[PDB]
C-alpha cells in the first residue's frame, strides 16, 4: 500500500494550512495519522494521488448521494456555468429550488439559501432567538450544528474525534445561553425548561444523529420534543444538514412524521457545491430580512451554479426506487459488518436508515454520545487502516456516520463486506 | 424599458423566500423596490430575463474582477468537474491556492479555506479571542464582517484609544475593512491604518483586516500591501472564489496553529477546499497576475469616478467619492465622507432616482447608496464612455 504522493503533499500542506487540511474532520489523527490525498472521484469510487482506488463510504461527507461526479449533474453544471456562475441579483433557479425544497420538506413553507450548513444553523439560531424573544437554546451532547459560537458546546464531529473541549475563543457569556442535554433524554430536557422558565428559545437537534456516530431517536423522542416545545411556546429545530434528502426525500421529519418549526439543510442540497438553507413556518421566516428585521446576507447565496447543482440532484432523488435502493444496499452492508464482527468475535453494534449507517466497536447498544464514546477507538483505528489497504475508504473517525449512494452497486457492497471479513479476521 | 418578466419572477419569489431574495440588498428596497432578475452575465454585461442588457458595475458584488463568465475560468472549471466537484479529503489544488494566497497576502503565512467571507470572519473573531484569551473586539460603525463588541467611528484613532483604556486588558484586537465598501466607498485617512497598527501593538492586541472585498481588487495583496500596513490576521472572500463560494482566513503562523486540527479552536466545513472552488480561485489569481491588470482597473475606474463627479459638478449636484484600483464610490452629498455618519448625510431619495435612471439607460449600479461600485478587466473604455454618457443624461434630468 503506497501513499508516497499523499505523504509528500500532506507534508507540504501542513506548512500551508492548519493541520494541512481545510477541515479538521479530514485529519486522520484518531486513525493513525497520514491522510490520503484524493485526485478524483466518480460514482462510488475515489482515486489517490498514488493511483489507489477505493470504494468510498464518505461521499465527501454526505453530498454525493447520487454518486460522485454524476454525469447529469456535471452536464447541467457545464451548461449553467456558461451563463455566469454568480449574479448578485435574483435568478429564476432560486425560485425553482426554493419551490422544490418547500415541497420536499414538510416544515418548510419559506426558505432562504445560504452557502453551507454552518451558515444555515447560525441563521436559524439567530431566527429562533429573534422570533421567540428568548435567548437560551437547548442542544444535545454529541450533536454538531456547524461552528457558530453558541453551537461549540459538547459538539460531536471533529470535536469528538480530536477529543477537544468546548472550543476556546468563544466568550463564556455567549455559551452560557447554550443548555445541553443527553440525546434521547426527554426528562433532562423537561428539567431544563423547568429551570429556565421563559428563557428557552427552542430545541435544536439532528433528528437522527450522525456526528457522534450513527444514533437513532428512541420511540417517542422526537414526538416528545415537539410536545414539550409546544407546551412552552418553544421552537423545535431539526438540523437535517446531514439527514436532509438522505434519510428520505423529506428527511427525518417526513420519514418519522414529526414536523419541526424550522429546519436547516446543507450537503446534499448543494449536490457537490457549497450550498445550505434554512426554512420552516412562514410566520417565522417573515422575520428574515428584507421581509423582516433579522438581517442575514450572503454574496454567493442563491448563485445559479449552486442552484443548478441542487435542482438536478433533487430531480434525480425524486426518481422511483431511489430510497428503496439506498435502504436495500445499506441494510445488507450494515447487517454484513455486524454479522462479520460477530463471527470474528468483535463486540459491535449500530444500524442504518436509508443510505446512512453506523458501525461501533462496542456491544452497545448506543442511545447517546456517552454510549458512543465507549467504542474501542484503538480497534477502530486498526480497522480503518486495514480497510484502506483493502480498498475501502471509511470516514477517519468512529464518531462519523457512514454514507452510501445510488452509485454503489451490489457488487461494491460485496467487495466491501469481503474487505471487512479480511480486516476483522485480522483485528 | 420593460421588466415584466422580472416583476413576475420577483412577485413569485416573495412567497418562496423572505423578501423574495437570498440576500437583503437584492430586494431593491432602498431604491424603489423593483429588482431586475438576471438570466446571464458575461464580460462586463448582465442580461435581464426580459432581454435587457446592462453595463454591470456590481460584478456580483466583487468576485467578477476578471469579468463575468471569463472563458479561461469556465474552461478550468469544466476540466475540473470531470474529476468530481467535492472530495472531502485533501487535494493538491488546496496546496496550490494556499501557496498563492500566502505569496499574495503579506500578513498570511498559513491559510485556512472556508466557503464564504462570513465563515472567515466568524472564525477570525474566535481565533483573535482564542489567541489572546480576551473577549472584547473593536470594530467600526459602517464596517461589515458577516453577522464584547466595542464600536467606534471609522477614521477615529482617539475613539479607539479610549476603548482600549476603558477596557484595560480586555481587548483581543481591532478588526476593520482596510478600505470601506459596505457603507459606501470610504478610504482610511492618512495615518489611520498606521495608527491602528501602532495602537494594537501598543496594547498587545491583534489587528485584523477584513479584506473579503478589498483582497485582490485594491491590489494583488490587498490594502495591506498597497498601503504597506501589515495586520496579524486577514479574511478573504469574493474574488478568491472566482465566482464560486469561497472564503479564507489567515495570518501569522503561530496564530493559525491554534486552528483545529492543529489547535483547540474549532472551525470546520464540508465544502471547504473543494477542487472546483480551488480551481476557480487559482485561475482567477493567475489571470490577475498577467500584465497591466491593476493598472488597467485603476485607469478606467479613475476616468469613471472623475467623470461621475465632474458630471455631478456640471449638473449642479453635490457629490463626493473617488476610487482606488477597480473599486469606487459616488455619494449624493458634498462630504467628503470620512465615516458612516458622513455617508448617512447622502441624499437617498436622489440616489434612488439616479439609480433608476441609470438602470433605464442600460447601466446596472449597486441598488444602494451604501455600497461601493466595481469595475472589471472586461470593462472597455467604450463601456466607460457609454456609462458617463448615461450618467450625464440622468443627472441632467435629476
Ligand atoms: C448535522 C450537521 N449540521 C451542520 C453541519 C455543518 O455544515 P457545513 O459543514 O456545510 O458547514 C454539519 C456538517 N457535517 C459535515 C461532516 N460530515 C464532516 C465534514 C466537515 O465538517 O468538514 C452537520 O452534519
Ligand atoms: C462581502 C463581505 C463579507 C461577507 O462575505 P460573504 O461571502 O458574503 O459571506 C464580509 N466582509 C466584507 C468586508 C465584505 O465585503
Ligand atoms: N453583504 C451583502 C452584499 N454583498 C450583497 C450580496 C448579494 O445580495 O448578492
Amino acid at each position: 500500500f503506497k501513499t508516497i504522493k499523499s505523504d509528500e503533499i500532506f507534508a507540504a500542506a501542513q506548512k500551508l494550512m492548519p493541520g494541512g487540511v481545510s477541515s479538521p474532520v479530514r485529519a486522520f489523527k484518531s486513525v493513525g495519522g497520514q491522510p490520503i490525498v484524493f485526485d478524483r472521484v466518480k460514482d462510488a469510487y475515489a482515486w489517490d494521488v498514488d493511483g489507489n482506488r477505493y470504494i468510498d463510504y464518505v461521499g465527501t461527507w454526505g453530498p454525493a448521494i447520487c454518486g460522485h461526479a454524476h454525469p447529469e449533474v456535471i452536464e447541467a453544471l457545464k451548461v449553467a456555468m456558461e451563463k455566469g456562475t454568480s449574479f448578485g441579483a435574483p435568478c429564476a433557479l432560486e425560485n425553482v429550488l426554493a419551490e422544490m425544497v418547500n415541497d420536499a420538506v414538510p416544515s418548510i413553507e419559506m426558505v432562504r439559501f445560504v452557502n453551507s450548513g454552518t451558515e444555515a444553523c447560525m441563521a436559524v439560531l439567530r431566527i429562533m432567538r429573534a422570533y421567540t424573544g428568548r435567548d437560551k437554546i437547548i442542544k444535545f451532547e454529541g450533536c454538531y450544528h456547524g461552528h457558530a459560537d453558541m453551537f461549540l458546546v459538547k459538539a460531536g464531529s471533529g470535536v469528538a474525534t480530536l477529543g477537544l473541549p468546548s472550543s476556546p475563543g468563544v466568550p463564556k457569556k455567549t455559551t452560557a445561553n447554550t443548555l445541553t442535554t443527553p440525546y434521547n433524554d426527554l426528562e433532562a430536557v423537561k428539567a431544563l425548561f423547568a429551570e429556565n422558565p421563559g428563557e428557552i428559545a427552542g430545541v435544536i437537534l439532528e433528528p437522527i444523529v450522525g456526528n457522534s456516530g450513527f444514533i437513532v431517536p428512541d420511540a417517542g423522542f422526537l414526538e416528545g420534543l415537539r410536545e414539550i416545545t409546544l407546551e412552552h411556546d418553544a421552537l423545535l429545530v431539526f438540523d437535517e444538514v446531514m439527514t436532509g434528502f438522505r434519510i428520505a426525500y423529506g428527511g427525518v421529519q417526513e420519514k418519522f412524521g414529526v414536523t419541526p418549526d424550522l429546519t436547516t439543510l446543507g450537503k446534499i442540497i448543494g449536490g457537490g457545491l457549497p450550498v445550505g438553507a434554512y426554512g420552516g413556518k412562514r410566520e417565522i421566516m417573515q422575520l428574515v430580512a428584507p421581509a423582516g428585521p433579522m438581517y442575514q446576507a450572503g454574496t454567493l447565496s442563491g448563485n445559479p451554479l449552486a442552484m443548478t447543482a441542487g435542482i438536478k440532484t433533487l430531480e434525480l432523488l425524486r426518481q422511483p426506487g431511489t430510497y428503496e435502493y439506498l435502504d436495500q444496499i445499506t441494510k445488507r452492508l450494515s447487517d454484513g459488518l455486524l454479522a462479520i464482527a460477530q463471527e470474528t468475535g468483535h463486540a459491535a453494534c449500530g444500524g442504518q436508515v436509508s443510505g446512512m449507517f453506523g458501525f461501533f466497536f462496542t456491544e452497545g447498544p448506543v442511545h447517546n454520545y456517552e454510549d458512543a464514546k465507549k467504542s474501542d477507538l484503538q480497534k477502530f483505528s486498526r480497522f480503518h487502516r486495514g480497510m484502506l489497504e483493502q480498498g475501502i475508504y471509511l470516514a477517519p473517525s468512529q464518531f462519523e456516520a457512514g454514507f452510501t449512494s445510488l452509485a454503489h452497486t451490489e457488487e461494491d457492497i460485496d467487495a466491501t463486506l469481503a474487505a471487512a471479513r479480511t480486516v476483522m479476521s485480522a483485528l
